[PDB]
């Protein structure tokens, strides 16, 4: 569980911590989620950002990491980065990031 402390209005990069010789844009499905919400997905290399996060997030293609712009208090919490392969779903990678925020 990596932990980051930022302030309201900061931008932040949440590291997915994914790096293995089995990275494969074809099969790799990458998801960032927070609680019962999905932030974004990357399927076949194509990015899809959920409505709540459109215009306030970026994706770093190099590291599969999530960038959030203009933090607000409700952005606090645990985020997950998941790399899966659908065959049946199989998970290749799971990483958790705890974002703490104050004003």
């Amino acid at each position: 569980m990596e932990q980051l402390s930022k302030s309201v209005k900061d931008k932040v990069l949440l590291p997915c911590r994914y790096n293995s010789p089995h990275e494969d844009e074809s099969e790799d499905r990458i998801y960032w989620q927070k609680h019962d919400k999905v932030v974004l997905s990357v399927i076949a290399g194509k990015l899809k950002v959920w409505p709540e996060y459109k215009n306030r997030t970026l994706y770093d293609n190099t590291t599969y990491s999530l960038i959030i712009l203009g933090l607000v208090l409700s952005d606090r919490g645990t985020y997950s980065c998941v790399v899966q392969k659908k065959e049946t779903y199989e998970v290749k990678h799971l990483a958790l990031v705890k974002l703490s925020i104050k004003a």
